[PDB]
């Protein structure tokens, strides 16, 4: 690729592109063919610490934290414009690094532009409140300040998208940040740091660490100079991060995936429900925190639905994300493919049926890549691990339900709470169901939509906090009550 | 006499019940160390049963789907019962905690106002309509009760801290399980009796009594809890947060502070002396926001120290029920011993105990848990006595030269709860206030808090806020409902 | 209620004192059920109104209420709420005696009035303004919300105390001083609420009650230089006059002027529900409701079925005394109003519309002395007609057909009004599409009539200006002030030295 | 700027087309520096204004802009902002040519205008309404915020493009259709911004520009039945007339009418700062500012010192061409306006005040052909005088003394106006006390003149109705609709079956 020839291979710490302190590197792979496409620095825990201290120094200097909100918004808008300027190259880089189709990558770049633009526009819209004090002769106000130094850890599935959800509000509010992308997908994050450097930020305001979570993650979540740890990734890693953050009573924001229900009533638009069940299950080979992996279909149409879904799954076009005909790319890594494979064994052992798929494809052009066939698992129930646990692959389970009440009970019967859908032409019924689902986002007759204007996050074990919207911006602010006594008098409680 | 009718049991799923193992605990009055009452000492199985009842009640919808307006009326009824029983409640609080009766009356007036504020807020939101960027879609954000909440309160202001938690939980439609400090359960039992009189669906409210070491882990680590709200010591709070991580549970923590009281040379001097005493010694300094760290400008430091010391010598110690008392005892033998151990630390580090620093030897104080009001001088920021929260009737005094030095010293702690700036130059006070990393800053005052404004800490003083609209938000969760009003097939996957 | 009258004040309330009219003029108040004089009250002069406004101003400038804490103001408003509930029975009876509506309707009003006061009591201390992130370095920018000032409040005869509560509650919660004048023909419950407010206690001049003819004191109330907001609920022609008067001092105006409210019924509506709600929309309080569903728009496919069902039910509506439990519809308010409704029947027929049922005064012996008018359905009409375009404010509905969803919307929006309306359909998606396109302040989906303190109420187009109820209602009683402090002021040195 | 004119449109913009007046009439535009005709534009008719309003209505109902996503509407408003910055130099020159103010003042306006459009671009998609916790079981209650509808916008001659931006930005951000008419004497930058908006692209009829006499088209713009909001910035007498016309259709009005703005200087103010800011308050744009500090209130203890210092500086103010870098104050806007200012000097003297300096046209050769009026200080005056009570809107200040903080507040509030004012004192607590008591929409503490898009601007009392700028400014362009859905509808069964 033309693009890689000019892309930085280094970390960005305190205004400089720097190698790892130990000079180590890591080879980055294209999951389509398992070929090494780039080599980047693999940073140390001391590099992460230096970045955090630089972020703290920059925060205390006030160069960004005391800049006007209006000016901060103009700089965030400049980032947005660079994303659009470089839309094609960024999308290509994301497809090369993550394997998803170019069309999916273009959608991400449009969303990223809009995320930065939304937060640019929100930057100067709310500085706090005046309170009508209950104490005569006092003035009470609540001022909103940037939370401080923030550490930000992003996942491999949508690297630049998830990075934008964190960077945009942090910069808009005046925070300093240290970001570490997934060790296996750093390309677009490196590129966005180049673009941010072009816009221009005070030294130490933005920092990029590259490397293994196992090497630098503990410093990023446990350092005393951090005010907020924002992590998007796996549940076990998230819980560890939160336990680390507790050592300094540090604010945490977590987005950890889900077991997202796709509820299809017998009065759904049937062909729409089939289309959206495929979309829910198989976009990005199901490697989506909000993938519709748990299909709940009304008993009366269950057989019809399974036959239609299976017939379509057999036609899904696997291939290179750069090829126009491809509908589904490979999964991200050998380890991840192996995990998906292990879940097939679990499903069968529990008594479920692998109705279609469940193996690596044999076709010659797919043999060198990390492909896994789109899969439908039938004859399963809520007690099963395959239904309860997040596989994060191109796999859906299908369960039947008899009544609206049973659909709700089954949908809520998981440890998760991120997103889900209800399909029915009876909008009143869909609305009743939506109000009873313990999910951060519920779609009525759709699957997948998210946008900067609305908060995204989970109930239960799917996370803590929200990203996007006004609530997303609030994670990056802290409230201070300043109370002035305008006619102070001695209390005279203690003897004189 | 009040005690003769007070319940001795836990309240679980609409019934007053003993501990599952029939264990009990004797409650002590710190003024004389006498046993005043005996209550059930619950088990982790009792706490679990309460959590499961709260969950069942939440899912039934009897409270969670009640109208917000009606929920507000019930919260207002609790407020009115607090006022109705103000006398008895104040007396119980002084008996249990040792603070003066006048301090307890002030608490009861505040508690009435906390409930009343949240009663009035209950029906004032609901969420937002969003202008969706996707044509032919409707986007709304609904605010729902967070769910089942566990609430753990401290021994210093038991009913006040209980009200900060109960009021928004009930206003929003949550179910709750509360556990007061094992050593100070009396007013919390009484408020449960009063809430039962108001009337709530079975399982909506539950009271567990017992050791944090026995039931705290289940209250913070149970899968059916959606929010853990804890007010207490830093080490316990960290543990609670680690437990809450097991189920990715929301946490709200209020953990105390090392709160600065910054006195400039242009402060109203007698006001600053009065407020330094108030900051340091109300409730024998057992206040999350006590002004234990006095920072005074160098040019008036000597004058200030002499004035403060002279006043400290006159502070009247005694029974909280006696009107002349200005400062009562500290809470327990263990707590007094901890304060005593800090005096040893201070001297070993090279600081000066300028006045106090020991138990008083006056006949009427000998049987109680008294500790003299104390001033520590000749200390600096590197010392443990300056950095660590003693939570007793002790203040340190450090000098500073410039406004910049005052800010640097004030911010040089792991904490961030509250603090004050005293200066007749309001512009200067405002500049300092904007630079202090504290949840509340008072200009020419010390101690004020109220339901209308959020309270909480930066840094290691906590996570989240109590009081105000932000306090209510801890008890809500957002749901984005997106309806596609003209759905079309995407036709991405081949047919 | 006649026993309640033995203790009710007959006077105005000005600057903390119950006072008669300056010229000792009075007015006899009538019960519309039997046209009997039930009470006599003071009929104030324009000088009395001026004295009340000046007292309100003096009180406002003293700060005793305007600078009271918001939390305390809220407690006082809550005290009023509690008095409404305490006196629910007597107030409901007084309202039925004065206005003629059923006692059950009056009880519902009193429950609502309690909730209005309680809502605003709870809202009183929940704002104060905002801190702005200033774009100018070394400045502090804040927006403080203050009471608007002195407010004049003019209420209608249909729901006197309810409409009074909508104005009084936010005015007191925010710290304004007010001067209220109820409809000259229905002052009873307003006098009573002033007695109750006095019991709670407010600073002298904070609340004032003028009694009398809009033709005598209305110009002073809308045109005085010391007034900051004129809030009027009533007829369109009077409202326009009030607004023109208010312009003389560039005074804020809040107006609620009624409507021609559509009740849109699709062929997939729950049919019996739609018939029930069309009756409710048309005939509660004899149709004397700002939001009455006087304009029924029914899908052509079910128009004949609907008209027959509605007409059959209208024939069964029970007319009588509002105090009698069997009564479903009381009389209209006055001779003048009944005559106006009657004149509309002539207009309808001359335009070619059909009076399908009703359209006259009833003859029954027990109804002959009262101001009764039969519930009426007008059919075979179209949007070009005066009977369809103009607000009759009586127990009368028109019925028009529509073919499509698009035509329903076009017809519903083809009026000068914009207050409220409904859409009936089991297809909630369709109902939502229609609701988004109706130019109305409130749209009900599968309901008719609901309003409550938590949500703003008011009209698009000629139905009004501004909103009452909700947070927006409170905002009518506030004014914003931007205070900008330069914390490091420097000379500009633009002009030569 | 004369080269810029060679490419500038001379026509109105109606329903997507640049068009002449229906009667082919034109108007010559003058440069106040030399009274030379610099451009000739169409002078539209009342039928042109009506056609624009009908086009705006048609466009609104088509939904092309009103139903466009808020995010996309914001992007288009941002595009306007970027064009203002792109064309900053030419626009600033055009504004100085048309209005006479200094080029440096015009550059500052263009920077502000960019920021106004950018603020509203960023606000466009940040609301939408509220979800309400309904008090009725089994109902859903929401408040949707919609564009108000069709808006007419009338701007003043002092800051034409700035005032235009305050109106255009929120109207387009919210999805309204608009019809704008700039001051007949200063249309240049408004024509230019319409060219720039056309480049960005809006649906046909969404934006319209009428050019002409308020006396010819103002009545249609304020009195047409298809208008939902009339937004006017200008003189008090015209504003009152506009409000009275708007009343004919119960149309929302937003007015900004100027003020008698106090500049309060305590004896503990930074003295040289107060002198600098008194000059700035009085004489920027030759005092032709809605918020000019024309009414100086100075503590008696320093009044003599202050008057002498102010007068000595006023004598040094440099008058000249706004294009010349040394000029500090340009000419006034027109012959009629200069004559009005002159007539006030006669009034002042007849009332017993002293013209301490200025009060006449300057004689210098390079100023003789222009509409210059000397910077003037009037002393020995009091609150009872017309010169103190009435807005001159020229390069003139009055000076009155006060003894105490209480007297400063009483005098400052003793006018019919309520737009802006300042308090100068190093005692910030005192300045805050005074600021809280001044009945003014904006109060500056130790500053004079600041305004910005982030904070609302507008007047108490006769200075206006409503606010421009900030979130409140956006709200003038929105309307609330309460949609209440009954999710389990049941028959009421009130009326007999
Ligand atoms: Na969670
Ligand atoms: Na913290
Ligand atoms: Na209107
Ligand atoms: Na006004």
């Amino acid at each position: 690729m033309e693009l890689l020839k000019h892309l930085s291979q280094r970390q960005y710490i305190d205004g400089e592109w720097v190698e790892s302190a130990n000079k180590n590197t890591r080879d980055i792979i294209n999951p389509y063919n398992q070929e090494v496409i780039f080599t980047v620095s693999e940073g140390t825990k001391e590099d992460a610490e230096r970045a955090i201290l630089a972020a703290r120094r920059a925060f205390e200097s006030g160069e960004w934290s005391q800049e006007t909100a209006e000016t901060r918004g103009k700089k965030v808008r400049a980032i947005a414009d660079k994303i659009k300027e470089h839309r094609e190259a960024l999308a290509r880089l994301e497809t090369l690094d993550t394997g998803k189709t170019l069309e999916e990558s273009y959608a991400d770049m449009d969303d990223i532009h809009n995320v930065f633009m939304y937060f640019a526009g929100l930057a100067d819209k709310d500085g706090g409140e005046m309170i009508d004090s209950p104490i005569p002769d006092t003035e009470s106000k609540i001022v909103k300040e940037p939370v401080g130094v923030v550490t930000q850890i992003t996942p491999w599935n949508y690297p630049l998208l998830q990075a934008s959800w964190k960077i945009a509000p942090a910069l808009a509010t005046g925070c300093s940040l240290v970001m570490k992308p997934s060790e296996i997908t750093p390309l677009t994050t490196i590129r966005v740091f180049e673009l941010m450097e072009e816009v221009g930020f005070p030294k130490g305001t933005i920092n990029l660490i590259l490397g293994a979570g196992s090497e630098v993650g503990d410093v990023m979540s446990g350092h005393k100079e951090v005010d907020l740890v924002s992590f998007t990734g796996g549940i076990e890693t998230g819980k560890h991060i939160m336990k680390n953050a507790a050592n300094n009573v540090t604010n945490i924001a977590l987005e950890l995936g889900g077991k997202n229900p796709n509820i299809i009533f017998d009065d759904a638009d049937f062909e729409l429900a089939v289309d959206q069940a495929l979309n829910g299950g198989y976009f990005h080979a199901g490697q989506v925190c909000s993938a519709g992996s748990r299909i709940l279909v009304q008993n009366s149409i269950k057989d019809k639905f399974e036959q239609a879904l299976i017939d379509r799954v057999k036609k899904i076009k696997l291939g290179n994300g750069f090829d126009a005909d491809t509908e589904m790319g490979p999964v991200i890594s050998t380890e991840h493919r192996n995990k998906i494979e292990s879940y097939m064994d679990v499903a069968k052992a529990e008594g479920a049926t692998i109705a279609v798929g469940g193996k690596r494809p044999d076709r010659d052009d797919l043999k060198d890549g990390l492909f896994f066939e789109p899969t439908v698992i039938t004859n399963c129930d809520t007690s099963m691990r395959i239904v309860q646990e997040e596989v994060f692959g191109p796999v859906v389970t299908v369960e039947g339900f008899e009544t609206e009440q049973e659909a709700i009970q089954l949908a809520n019967d998981s440890i998760y709470g991120l997103a889900g859908a209800v399909f029915s032409k009876d909008i009143g019924k869909a609305q009743r169901v939506a109000n009873k689902l313990k999910l951060g986002t519920v779609w009525i007759n759709d699957f997948h939509p998210y946008f900067a204007q609305a908060p995204w996050g989970g109930y239960k074990q799917s996370g803590i906090g929200r990203e996007l919207g006004k609530e997303g911006l609030e994670e990056y602010l802290v409230s201070k009550h300043i109370l002035t006594n305008t006619n102070p008098q001695l209390v005279n409680w203690f003897s004189k």
